[PDB]
This record gives structure tokens, C-alpha cells and sequence, in this order.
């Protein structure tokens, strides 16, 4: 469970707080700390980008077993039916 | 689609800022940090969500594993019986 999608959140709402405020708060400190919250949050969505691209290749490996599957059933129904 | 390199140029800007090198830090340029952060959140929850399926899509790798396992013994049995 990464508190990734929290941190993200968490430096968007200060950074709705500077906004509103007209800039206030735009401290070295609190920049810096969005920032850090910032790169959690990129750091995570890059590692996810990477994940989401092996399900194209999880779905077909399926396919693949569902076809070995398919010829090992058809060819021990063959030697069922004599 | 493209948030992990909005995030990544949101991430330039504020270390830009940070530095002092020149960003611009007035609210416009607060904003637009911003509205790519929220880009990028929302495309960072589909992903969190998406990647769930990844243990649901290996589970059906072992489960056809294992039932390819007892096809080939059953095929073995009747291979033999066969020749009766």
C-alpha cells in the first residue's frame, strides 16, 4: 500500500493553500517540502508506468496456456473416445 | 496519459524556483504547477488501480500451469489404455 496517491494529494493541497493565499507560504522549507513530495510521487508513478506494460504481455501469455491447454484436452478426449 | 512527464516537468519548474535559476514563481506559474500535479494524480490512482489486476492475471498463469500438469497424466493413462 505506497502513500504515494496521499503525498501527491497532500503537497496538492498545500499548493492550493499558496495559491489561495496569493503565494504565502512559499517558504524554502515548505517548497522544498512539496518538492520531496513531488518525487515520492513521481518516483512511484514511473515504477507503475513500467508495471501497466507487462499486462499486454500477461494476457497473451494466458492466451498461450489456454491454446497448450486446448491441444492437451482435444487430444485426451481423441484417446477417451478409443 | 502523458502525467508521469507533466509530474516530471512540474518537478523542473519547482527545483527551478527552488534554486533560483530564473523559474517563474508567481502565482501563474504556482497554478500551472499545480494543475499538472493534479494531472498527474489522477493518472497515479488509475495506475494504482490497474496494477491490482497483475496478482489476478499471474494467479491464472499458475492455475492453467497446474491444470496443463494433470492433463498430461490423464493423457499418459489413456495413452496406454488405449492399446487395449
Amino acid at each position: 500500500m505506497s502513500d504515494a496517491s496521499d503525498m501527491l494529494a497532500a503537497a496538492l493541497e498545500q499548493m492550493d493553500g499558496i495559491i489561495a493565499g496569493s503565494g504565502s507560504g512559499s517558504s524554502p522549507m515548505h517548497l522544498q517540502h512539496i518538492r520531496e513530495q513531488m518525487a515520492i510521487a513521481l518516483k512511484r508513478l514511473k515504477e507503475l508506468e513500467e508495471q501497466v506494460r507487462t499486462i499486454p504481455v500477461l494476457q497473451v501469455k494466458i492466451s498461450v496456456l489456454q491454446e497448450e491447454k486446448r491441444q492437451l484436452v482435444s487430444q485426451l478426449k481423441n484417446q477417451r473416445a478409443a
